């Protein structure tokens, strides 16, 4: 992977492993969702970073996601070449914003797009607050400074606010645990390991006769390596679902989401 | 990747993935396993395979690991080249071997190697049988003539019986169900996942204080996409040596059996 010319946004392109993909021999969501994270982590480290910046280190602030909606039109096939184009953006007090473009490295088309929303919190207590001093400069410098959004249509399916799974839900998967391949370098649960879970109380049929085209993600809390999860989900509707996922003891609501699926 | 000059044998470099490595900001040793596999199925996809061979398909036989064995010296770093080469080789009529070399793509040094022992089963009713004459001269032009062993030693830790986890075990993680992710693309639970649930059971002190340095996993019955697994581990031992069994929660058949080597950091 590299920098573009202008060096405000990265690419990298990747081949399909066998591992990666699924019955239908196209890459699963959750590997989709690993190259974007992915790519996003050498964004991060070509421009100097380790994510963090100065201020952020010298104070114990983290970034931390609180929202992923991934779109996708065409899922690679096993051995294919894909090229995903990342790219962070400031979004005023709020946080940050990273953006992703995924195109066919044969045919150039572009075969899936994704958005992520970023806050700020303190790694030592889990808060929330924002500052502008030197943090908003800091990446000011690597991000373009004119608007460049994936999704840019007025009134689209990344900024929808999503409803709360009503009680009884229709399908569900009770008992989920993570395991050491789900943690990440730091033993937290992987961001990509919670859209695994969400799509663990879709039904098998619904699997096996529909393509997943888009997926949008709350992330409201964090599981812990002890911790069990409830999968919990509603048919609302092409078809669409309503997703909850809430930590097994308390009711505890740890993530919330949509997912839309077309007839093959 | 590609074959080498003489086409008897595949090599294939990696670039070691954020999400592929652990706490020490090493690959972990299932990421390892899986670059294993995906090179092997680069070296069939390569020779004309897909692995079936003609009549293999004909008769409707697969190819089913029975035994996997890796032993690691250095783990690759979160960004390094490593170069992994595998080659096919016949066993008799007991079935194929297949073994890997993994190399630093910079210092050019072996920082490990892995064994693997497959057999022939019928798709259809799961049953096991020999090696055919007519399979054995289809495969055999693939595979170098003369012995080349990844672990060639006189006494190596490749082919020694495990025994079986007496109970009750001193070690325990119950309850593993597999997920999608965790199945393949024939809807099998990939050979990985038994390598991960064997080391659920591995003590948190023991991952934090210690490295994998060997992990043999023998394979006697596969876990089904509904079916709940119950991990057991004793240790037996500067080195720390555990015993392993993957049994169903339910009737308590064994699907795996291993032991784990692990060293001071
Ligand atoms: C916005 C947010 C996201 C996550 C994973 N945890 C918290 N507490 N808040
Ligand atoms: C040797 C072997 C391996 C597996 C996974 N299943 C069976 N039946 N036999």
């Amino acid at each position: 992977g590299s920098l573009t010319e202008d060096g405000l946004s990265y690419k990298e392109k990747f081949v399909v492993r066998s591992y990666e993909v699924g019955s239908n021999k196209t890459a699963t969501v959750e590997t989709i969702a690993n190259l974007l994270q992915e790519v996003g982590c050498n964004h991060a480290q070509s421009v100097g970073f380790s994510a963090t910046t100065t201020t952020m280190r010298k104070l114990h602030l983290i970034w931390v996601t609180a929202r992923m909606h991934i779109e996708i039109y065409k899922y690679p096939a096993w051995g294919d070449v894909v090229e995903i184009e990342t790219w962070c953006q400031s979004e005023g007090r709020i946080g940050t914003r990273r953006d992703w473009i995924l195109k066919d490295s044969v045919t150039g088309e572009v075969t899936g797009r994704a958005t992520s929303k970023w806050v700020m919190m303190n790694q030592d207590t889990r808060r929330l607050q924002k500052v502008s001093d030197d943090v908003r400069d800091e990446y000011l410098v690597f991000c373009p400074q004119e608007p460049r959004l994936a999704f840019p249509e007025e009134n689209n399916r990344s900024l929808k606010k999503i409803p709360k799974l009503e009680d009884p839900a229709q399908y569900s998967m009770i008992g989920l645990k993570p395991r050491r391949a789900d943690l990440d370098m730091n033993q937290h649960v992987n961001n990509v390991t919670y859209i695994g879970w969400v799509l663990e109380s879709i039904p098998q049929e619904i699997v096996d006769t529909h393509e997943l085209q888009v997926i949008t993600l709350d992330y409201r809390r964090e599981c812990q390596q002890d911790d069990v999860v409830d999968s919990l989900t509603t048919t609302t509707s092409d078809s669409q679902f309503l997703h909850l996922l809430r930590l097994s003891g308390d009711g505890q609501e740890i993530n919330r989401g949509t997912t839309l699926w077309r007839k093959k």
